[PDB]
């Protein structure tokens, strides 16, 4: 078993296809996803040609060991795919039709900038390394690229699964490599975040703003310090569900900005008390009255500016 | 070893059966469950036929390699099942009786809408891909479909395990596929949720309502802010045990609604203090007296409306 | 290699023995434990018999493939045991002495009702499926059932390891199955729970009761609300270490009941303040004085009633 | 391939050696550690003897299958070691020199009594089961026992890796076994615990003692209840990093004792307020003045007594 | 298959190269990283030489079994690498060109002293053990050492991947070993830590300092005790993301020092109250006024001293 010889000097074309069966375990922190799919391969090996008159069968079936099979790998995998060959069917001209079902943990990076209103392009890169005897090139058989309707990725919407038909042919360590880009387009189901994180977080912030209708320093301290603690709890929760990015994320920006609002409300509460104690409640009263409008107005504008910057 | 040839042009019928031994590790977040079961297969291979009078033996035992065995797979699995053949028995007419014991991690989605008073239909999809020589169709031998009494799924009640007898026959990548639906019906043991989550949560909410029988702003602030923190703790706990759904769950809606009750009680406590300070405790007194009834009444009605919507 | 033929019509008896080497990873939430043990098997194969005189040897050693070995499995396992054959020794009368060392993750359910003062009977079910040629029955060789002194299960006391000598014969999928019950008796090391959970929990409850020697509503609110929060922390901690049971556990009952004590102390604290403000401190004083005795007395009695119900 | 025959009736001596390459993943809760080491074996097989004069060769290299190799196992492992043979070299006298590199997860119990100032003796027990033909005894070749400089166990200091040269020979299931004790001596790097757990815990306790210089019941309640909550947080953190022991640990004793100090300070704070309200601030003042000395003095003595008991 | 014989007495040179494909799962606590790379090996086997004229081919492809291949291992791995041979090619002179794609979990220690502004040198140690027949020495083919552009390590910047060209040859168990150091230089993406941990932590500390503009003991106690609790929350979060080091880390030291600031502010708040109650608010006033400057000034200087010591 060695590669099929060329009729001229042409490279050997391996037609490929990936059909997704199961898509699961999309880890945001790890920037990985698990995939269970069909991998279909097709090439001509004239040495396998037969007469069905003589052989008695129109199509021959071979075991992987019996014939030459191209060493196909995935670029962006943790470990080599766990594959089980489904069928190897040889037609009288020497055309080999290979099918396997595999499972792999794919490493494809994610862009969390718009999180949790973000979309991703997951990649599955198919590769073949050319042999000394002859050069191997990958092709996309669009008829054999797809996914079933059952394919469900928890907390995501699956938009598309397509292949970039033109392979990336390049030199690596004195040999040729033919790379294929299978792109799985997905968009996050942002719903859950609103009642689970966003609105709870806004409610505690608004609770802190009731200190602007209070003259009790002891109560105001309790209000603004306690809501701040509840915010720290949400911040920790959020940062446990996300990786450490070298950029700011949308949720991250909002969460951070709210700390500034808590900080300024502590300043306001302090200023109001100091003046009241210094026997000038008229100044304290005018600051507190301004705060009642300024805090929500600045909050609303800051958020518009933020949303504008991110989307 | 190749598929048994057809007498006419009829497809080859593979009679199937799944007998559950162990059912375990139902992960709600992952929407997966682990299974340890018997898989029984049966088909007629006329080439394996023999005379019961001439052979002496009425049954012959073969090793997997010795005979043709259909390539049977599960659709909704993480990885291919870990199988170990128990027995292969051939009758004189050439009817093969295959038995294996397997273990697999099954991906079957869950409906959390009524959580924790929800029921699920777990699926195990058996599939066969037809060969070039002849078409393979799956069948259900009801006599070989079951589960043992010992089958225990922690925190669940196992209702039924049945097969949808009519296979889903369809074309995939120019070959026929025969799919079978094995449905495992289960209902959640909601008991634990009442003393662990529901009642603790209601007790803290009721503790917050004691502020309606208090004139002390500083104490009321402490009461409503502290119970709010305790509620956040239960909300986080609950959302760690569940996946992020693009819909509202029952527990989710109740938890969210209680935030609104905390928010309004903070408004009430603030309003009562402001009036008292504005030297109008008569208005404050009538609002607080109304709150005493309104808060429980609106809580009880909102909950009835919620339960009606979910059930 | 086929089963040994019967002299009459008697079933083939396979004498068994499990000798525990390592017992570890008892997961309460998963209701699983890991095991590492010797499995010893013994049966008569007349076909393997020899004369020690002409042969020169009194014992013959064979490789697993060379002779017929019964397909022995465990019922309550996650996946099939990882086994390594240690020795296969044949005596002149054809008596085969098999030994393997295996490791398996066993699913055996637990009764948490008396937790953490509970005891369990872990099970390891050995099974053999009868063949068409002849029926296979299991037996217990008590001389080969045991465990070493080193066998340590973290946080548990190992009481016994015995086998239910009479196998349970039954039909499963038109074949006879011979099942053996190996019972590993263990009792929980409840020590840790006292300084880690029980006493911390009682101390915070007793701290809440100091409000019965205080006339300060603001301080009482702080006391009872804060200790309640600390109780919620212990409740969550406990429920993370345990599975969700469709019944009440001992610790669960105690933990739940303490919620009610906190609720009533909030009512008492509220009632005392209201009366004091309504200018009737004499009534408030008599209620508070009663509470000082009633709270500990009712607590002590409720606990006696609880302990009585559970033990 | 069968065992080498004895010249007399002497047992076969297998000289052993373990050379640690990697020591990692010491799990305190699991009482396990992972290892990566060389296992060296040596025994005389007279059947493999040759003439170095005629053979021209001083050494002959064989593949594992070609020669008899003793079945060596580890007692205290989770699963059987993952091994890969490095070399098999035979000398003219028939002395076999075996070398493999293995990796195993070892179960060796730990003594937490002095935690985190504790030391441990990890064990690796090598074992051989004697065959019917002849008895096998293990030996230690001290020249082939060691570890490299690079061997780093995170948060531990590696003291010594030695073997107990005299094997423990005993009968198990009618056959002889020869056991060897490889002891890995390690001591915990206690540094981290001081700024991470111990000092934070002492600082909160000392903050609670500032209530002895305060007449404000409301403030004292806040001080002692809040520091108590922060102490519960450290207790939970500590008990998550440790297994549940049927004995008291050093850190556990200290952590438990500090609860009693918090409990008594709540009593003191309560007593001081009650007296002040009962219009006897002179008694309250003398109790508070005593508390200022008594609390630190009793704390310091209790700790000396504790440290004395544990070390 | 035995090692190629030496022309003189020279050692056999194995030219090596590692080309990184995937770099992932850098665990700080475990001090491990996962790698997926090409391993290229090259050595002269004169026995494998041929005439390209006679044979007609200028390259010869062999299967691993067909020829002698050096037993190459990694020193700092958990378990032996999962490898799959890509190609084996022989040139007329007998120069073998081996290529495999492997995946391994590498244990390489990290220096947390400057965390999270730290840089690391990850190591991959290639090793070969000399045989009895001849000595094997490793070499670096710089032409075959590299990494692709796609190589992304989450939360890290990949600086370089180079090999220390001169092997560290040494004796281990009377045999020579040739070791190669492949160094992967990386620097931490410290960005995230600033909005996530550093600034939240500074904001709560600054909130505590508002007590220096307050005469209310009850409010000051609430402020400094609450912010202390929020600080403990960040400390625990940080220490969960890091291993226990026998040295102080940068973040660790800052976090520790902030406890001292909280402790002294509690002393200040206590002192101010005591004096006020002792009817000397003039002394209390001058201490509080000094604190307003002293706390930020000492904080800023202590941090300069710290940063100076660490960088
Ligand atoms: C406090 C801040 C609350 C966050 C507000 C939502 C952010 C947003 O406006 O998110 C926007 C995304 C949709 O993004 P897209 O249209 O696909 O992006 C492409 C946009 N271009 C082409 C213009 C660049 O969701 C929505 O439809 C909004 C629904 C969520 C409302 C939650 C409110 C509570
Ligand atoms: C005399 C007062 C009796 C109090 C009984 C409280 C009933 C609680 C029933 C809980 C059912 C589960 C809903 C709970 C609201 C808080 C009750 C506050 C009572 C304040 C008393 C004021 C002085 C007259
Ligand atoms: C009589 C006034 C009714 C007040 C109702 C307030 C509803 C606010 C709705 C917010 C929805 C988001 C928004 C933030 C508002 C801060 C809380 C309002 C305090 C009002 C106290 C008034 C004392 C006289
Ligand atoms: C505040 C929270 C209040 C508790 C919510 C109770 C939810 C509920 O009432 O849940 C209802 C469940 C759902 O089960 P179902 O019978 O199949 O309903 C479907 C009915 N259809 C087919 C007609 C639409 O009924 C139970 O088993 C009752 C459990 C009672 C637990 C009460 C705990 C207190
Ligand atoms: C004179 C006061 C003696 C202090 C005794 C403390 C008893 C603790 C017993 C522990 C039992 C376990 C049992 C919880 C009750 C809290 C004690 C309240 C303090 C009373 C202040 C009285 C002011 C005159
Ligand atoms: C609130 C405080 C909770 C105290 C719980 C005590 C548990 C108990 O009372 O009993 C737990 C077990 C009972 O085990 P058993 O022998 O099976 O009892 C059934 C026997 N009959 C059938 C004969 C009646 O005994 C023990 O370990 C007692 C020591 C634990 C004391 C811990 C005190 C704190
Ligand atoms: C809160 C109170 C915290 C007390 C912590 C000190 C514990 C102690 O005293 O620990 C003692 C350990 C003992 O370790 P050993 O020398 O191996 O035992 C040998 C014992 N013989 C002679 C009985 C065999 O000494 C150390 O190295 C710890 C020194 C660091 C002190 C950290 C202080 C904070
Ligand atoms: C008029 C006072 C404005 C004070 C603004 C505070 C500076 C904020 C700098 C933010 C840095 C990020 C150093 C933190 C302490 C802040 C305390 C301020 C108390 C204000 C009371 C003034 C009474 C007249
Ligand atoms: C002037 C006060 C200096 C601060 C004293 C605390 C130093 C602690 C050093 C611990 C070393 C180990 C140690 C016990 C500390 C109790 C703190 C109470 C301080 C109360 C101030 C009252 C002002 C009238
Ligand atoms: C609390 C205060 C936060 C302290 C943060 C440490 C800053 C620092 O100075 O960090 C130091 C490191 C750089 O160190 P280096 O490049 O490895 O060596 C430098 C070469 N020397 C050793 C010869 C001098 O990064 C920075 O410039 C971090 C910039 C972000 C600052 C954080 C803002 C808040
Ligand atoms: O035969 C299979 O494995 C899968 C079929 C499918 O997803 O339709
Ligand atoms: O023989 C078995 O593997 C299983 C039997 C059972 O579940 O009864
Ligand atoms: O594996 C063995 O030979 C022995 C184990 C034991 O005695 O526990
Ligand atoms: O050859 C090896 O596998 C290891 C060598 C070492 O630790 O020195
Ligand atoms: O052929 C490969 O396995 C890898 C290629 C790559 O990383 O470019
Ligand atoms: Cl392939
Ligand atoms: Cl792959
Ligand atoms: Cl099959
Ligand atoms: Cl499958
Ligand atoms: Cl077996
Ligand atoms: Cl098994
Ligand atoms: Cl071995
Ligand atoms: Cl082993
Ligand atoms: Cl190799
Ligand atoms: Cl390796
Ligand atoms: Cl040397
Ligand atoms: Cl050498
Ligand atoms: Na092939
Ligand atoms: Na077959
Ligand atoms: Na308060
Ligand atoms: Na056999
Ligand atoms: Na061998
Ligand atoms: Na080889």
């Amino acid at each position: 078993v060695s590669p099929p010889p060329p009729i001229a000097d042409e490279p050997l074309t391996v037609n490929t296809g990936i059909y997704l069966i199961e898509c699961y375990s999309l880890d945001d922190k790890a920037e990985t996803f698990k995939v269970n799919a069909f991998l279909s391969l097709s090439w001509k090996d004239r040495r396998l040609a037969f007469d069905p008159v003589r052989s008695g069968v129109r199509v021959k079936t071979y075991e992987p060991e019996a014939i030459w099979i191209p060493e196909i790998r995935f670029v962006n995998v943790e470990n080599a795919r766990d594959a089980d060959v489904v069928d190897i069917s040889v037609s009288p001209d020497g055309t080999v039709q290979y099918l396997e079902r595999f499972s792999a943990r794919v490493l494809s990076p994610l862009d969390f900038r718009r999180y949790p209103f973000d979309s991703q392009t997951l990649h599955i890169y198919l590769i073949v390394r050319s042999v000394d005897t002859r050069n191997i090139v990958l092709a996309v058989d669009l008829e054999k690229v797809g996914k079933n309707d059952d394919v469900f990725l928890t907390g995501w919407d699956i938009e598309s699964f397509t292949a970039v038909v033109k392979p990336a042919n390049f030199a690596l360590e004195d040999r040729l490599e033919s790379k294929l880009d299978y792109q799985l387009r997905i968009s996050r189901q942002y719903f859950s975040y609103i009642p689970n994180i966003i609105l709870p977080m806004l409610f505690i912030l608004f609770i802190s703003w009731t200190a602007f209708w209070s003259t009790s320093y002891e109560a105001n301290v309790t209000l603004v310090v306690s809501t701040l603690i509840a915010h720290i709890a949400f911040n920790i929760l959020v940062e446990t569900n996300l990786p450490k990015t070298p950029y700011m994320t949308y949720t991250g920006a909002i969460i951070f900005m709210i700390y500034l609002f808590y900080f300024v409300a502590v300043i306001e509460v302090t200023v109001q008390h100091y003046l009241k104690v210094e026997s000038q409640p008229a100044r304290a009263a005018s600051i507190t009255r301004a705060s009642r409008i300024a805090f929500p107005v600045v909050f609303l504008l800051a958020n518009i500016i933020l949303a504008f910057l991110f989307f």
